[PDB]
């Protein structure tokens, strides 16, 4: 139930394909929905989970630059899926600009969001 | 630079390979460090970090399910490889946990994790 | 406008008073309710903020100890009120236990609550 | 409670702390620069009877960024515990909330480590 399109709150789409060896990889669109805002996204999550109403573990990250555009940070998704009819991806979320030392105590923003199947 | 082999304060190993792409995959081999500690990472990194003296953006995600064993869980780590000679990746990591409904509030456990190519 | 009775989306209550000089003060109350669910809270806010439509900052802790029971565990929140129509307070969370030395990697829960004047 | 006294950080920074008995934390956090303009106040809360078992001792705090001098419109929320003995320590985690306007409140906070000791 995870492979597909996943849409968030502030209009961004991700499309990811799970693969059966606990692969997740895709692309991430950002609100733009812009060539030039589509990035790859690479991850892993839990191909055999338990089926007593957990949710299926799962992460990703997106490095910020493509042919197009380079921001120097990256973002990782940390979280799980919970199935069903009102079926969502609930994640934490990391991210890390790259810095001098003297900066680097801010280099990290932490966020969270939750992922749907229609917007 | 990224591409080798790398320690945690703690005792692990993580053997990952940057390619051109942007893409960093690896294995995991945790503290024990015999075959049913070794798992599959996948991440990301910034290929084309800028000039001026800053680290270079990644992030990459293990989930704990190997051919021995699984947690039901992953751990993302989001963070920025400084080179140099003592070359280290300083990051934040974020380890969520398969859970019902009712205790997704405690899903999710945060901490910092520093890696040298030095045990 | 920060002070009074916020609750969260999971049944707890934050009873808060803003002070003059950027103190917040009260009370946190647990989903149960009762007087063994009742924990001290202290914090500060930001008592002059930005006239550009930006939030209010502001952070809190509660110690998890009353005279009913201690979970040796501690909860910090960080976050901005938001004022207009329906007032809110977003905030992230952290909740560190006391471990031992050799366990002190998994001492750190974090998470993230949005507090309202309306309960659900 | 091995706690009160002043508390220093590798960037800088010195907090001078007083735990109450009651479980409060109260005292004043001075940046680098160490002036005047540079000190803020401190609220926070501790666990008063931690487990005898070695396990560290729970607590947080908040600072805003805001005294007579000066106003960054933001809050620090340190989450941590105090580990005894004869190097002794506070090991934290913080998160750092600006407050922005609500198109902005996704790049709102900060998250970091940090551990003081007793000497600088």
């Amino acid at each position: 139930g995870i492979t597909g399109t996943w849409y968030n709150q502030l209009g961004s789409t991700f499309i990811v394909t799970a693969g059966a060896d606990g692969a997740l990889t895709g692309t991430y669109i950002g609100a733009r929905g812009n060539a030039e805002s589509r990035y790859v996204l690479t991850g892993r999550y839990d191909s055999a989970p338990a089926t007593d109403g957990s949710g299926t573990a799962l992460g990703w990250t997106v490095a910020w630059k493509n042919n197009y555009r380079n921001a120097h940070s990256a973002t990782t998704w940390s979280g799980q899926y919970v199935g069903g009819a009102e079926a969502r991806i609930n994640t934490q979320w990391l991210l890390t600009s790259g810095t001098t030392e003297a900066n680097a105590w801010k280099s990290t923003l932490v966020g969270h969001d939750t992922f749907t199947k229609v917007k």
